[PDB]
């Protein structure tokens, strides 16, 4: 399902222990080792003034709403590069196939 | 799509790049970062002899064939826990919608 609107007061709390580690909100907040996010919603993705994004942003580009903000929130280490490839992913189903194959073989 | 029989040959050079460093097959091969693989095909996940796994082996499980192990092999960070929370992921959809009426608000 769909975004709907819950408890700022609760999503404060949230913003504070799980977000604040690595992002700013108020404008002209500093970027930390994520990019200052003053703005965000009605702007497009990997935009911050003054910070450069991994090359997630020239793969994925969405305008931040409500609805995709809440997608993205479920797993925001799957759009950073590198995260699949480090405990074994095989982004080409090409791969996948040869991987198996041998393993079923190896394994048996 | 689903598995399609592939190059073994290609297959054995992924396993020794991307697999070797955590994992062995031959059979009575040590357990690693992650578990001996012998057998693996036809047994349930997260089962091998002499190893104890994350949670994720009562949150989830599946008899490995060759179809979900390829969905499997594109992302398998997801499944370990801690992944998702990393980078500020938020498991419960109450939880996202709370912070995103928090976050809509102090970053306008
Ligand atoms: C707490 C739940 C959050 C929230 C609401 C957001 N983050 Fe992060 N984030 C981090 C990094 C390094 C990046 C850039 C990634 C890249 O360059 O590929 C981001 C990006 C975002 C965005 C997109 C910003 C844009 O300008 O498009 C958003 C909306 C976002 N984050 C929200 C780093 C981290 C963390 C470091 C461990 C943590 C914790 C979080 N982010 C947590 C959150
Ligand atoms: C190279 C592409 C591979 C392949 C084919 C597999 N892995 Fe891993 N793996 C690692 C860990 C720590 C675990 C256990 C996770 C947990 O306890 O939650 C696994 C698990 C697997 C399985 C499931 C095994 C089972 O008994 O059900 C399979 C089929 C599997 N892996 C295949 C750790 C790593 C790595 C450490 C950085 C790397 C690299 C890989 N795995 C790579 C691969
Ligand atoms: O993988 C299967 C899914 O693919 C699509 O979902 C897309 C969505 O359509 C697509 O809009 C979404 O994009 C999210 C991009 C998040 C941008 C993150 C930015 C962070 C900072 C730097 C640049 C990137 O990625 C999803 C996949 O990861 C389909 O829409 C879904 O129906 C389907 O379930
Ligand atoms: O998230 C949306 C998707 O959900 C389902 O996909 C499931 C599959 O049905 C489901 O079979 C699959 O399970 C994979 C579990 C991998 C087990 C990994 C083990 C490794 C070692 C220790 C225990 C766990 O997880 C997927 C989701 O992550 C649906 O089937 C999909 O259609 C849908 O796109
Ligand atoms: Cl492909
Ligand atoms: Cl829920």
């Amino acid at each position: 399902t769909e975004f709907k609107a819950g408890s700022a007061k609760k999503g404060a709390t949230l913003f504070k222990t799980r977000c604040l580690q690595c992002h700013t909100v108020e404008k002209g907040g500093p970027h930390k080792v994520g990019p200052n996010l003053h703005g965000i919603f009605g702007r497009h993705s990997g935009q911050a003034e003054g910070y450069s994004y991994t090359d997630a942003n020239i793969k994925k580009n969405v305008l931040w709403d409500e609805n995709n903000m809440s997608e993205y929130l479920t797993n925001p280490a799957k759009y950073i590069p590198g995260t699949k490839m480090a405990f074994g992913g095989l982004k080409k189903e090409k791969d996948r196939n040869d991987l198996i194959t041998y393993l079923k073989k190896a394994s048996e």
